């Protein structure tokens, strides 16, 4: 699935996700959010199962973005956990955790949860 | 915090997390779970905010492990979203998402959620 | 929104959710899952904000189902946290947590996470 | 476990959770948060598995609080999904989802995730 994951992806919020899969299971690329305190590109890095079960199952994968680059620092980070589903309508369906730096007093409200779907089009 | 994150960490389940922080905000290392379908070490990769707010806030960070190495393939992946808290009792408090490859029929039950705390001792 | 929430709802998995809103903010009804270890109806109970912000915001709400009734006991429970969005395309968008009874050894893998969308049609 | 769940519980944040279990599997009571936009008591309602597996497994359960009462309205709701563990150190370990009413534009950032542990003491 190294081939199928590599490329440009778009989510329901209009975010852009550009990624390269390594044969060992590495994922490198950049992310650009369409929402929130973000601006231009951010590095992403991750892992994917480089030998998925041959039974029509998705390919598990994950990545992280620290929301710091040359333009802004949102003092936060998001990780995406999900699976790549290939074929004629190729999808990466994910749930994500966004954590932001907080004082220990405010740690209870430090983590947002949500879900994104990525397609090759739009 | 590049200095404080780098090193060996242990969580409440007895898992071992060895990590190196880059100055640009990179996190590389290996993970060894004490539970589940895992055996020996797995690559991890991630991002961390390399310039945290000076106000006593934690440092946001995240990483991913694809549960595939030379011994086993659990066809799954876990991402950790959380923050590093330094000082005399240094902690990485996280929530994690574990996704496993599934058929689209079973995608509703593909994702486990939980939380880990890492300390330098134990 | 007491009026708009009350009624029969359907989610993307084909599940059926029948609910009555009280004026005090109570939610009572029954749930029938289309997937998993479930069969016929299960009681649900919950709360909703009975005075939402007049600014075009959704109405926060939640409910719980213990997966035990006269036919089966899945020894689990699911809670839905989300918001009701009214108008011509009325939606309840939720994320859900499904916890199952486990031994303390297996507690790390006790909780599934996912998301459901409910509409009045389909 | 109807007996063991009923009573007053306290979490790591210093919140107070007073609950009555019905024999059918109902949970009614009040919640008082020690943090956030809350003040005095809020109704809670929920479900619990009223016949847990005899194998040393926890008892699955869940509840909801809409953050509206006579004093304040936070336009939000939280659901707790978890299990009751009895014995000499009785615990309700939960993960929780807090959703707040938002505009559809801001729905991506509407949901906080976290975890609470409740004990009978402190
Ligand atoms: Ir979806
Ligand atoms: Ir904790
Ligand atoms: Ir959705
Ligand atoms: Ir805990």
């Amino acid at each position: 699935d190294e081939a199928g994951i590599t490329g440009t992806w778009y989510n329901q919020l209009g975010s852009t996700f550009i990624v390269t899969a390594g044969a060992d299971g590495a994922l490198t690329g950049t992310y650009e959010s369409a929402v929130g305190n973000a601006e231009s590109r951010y590095v992403l890095t991750g892992r994917y199962d480089s030998a998925p079960a041959t039974d029509g199952s998705g390919t598990a994968l994950g990545w992280t973005v620290a929301w710091k680059n040359n333009y802004r620092n949102a003092h936060s980070a998001t990780t995406w956990s999900g699976q790549y589903v290939g074929g004629a309508e190729a999808r990466i369906n994910t749930q994500w955790l966004l954590t932001k730096g907080t004082t220990e007093a405010n740690a209870w409200k430090s983590t947002l949860v949500g879900h994104d779907t990525f397609t090759k089009v739009k």
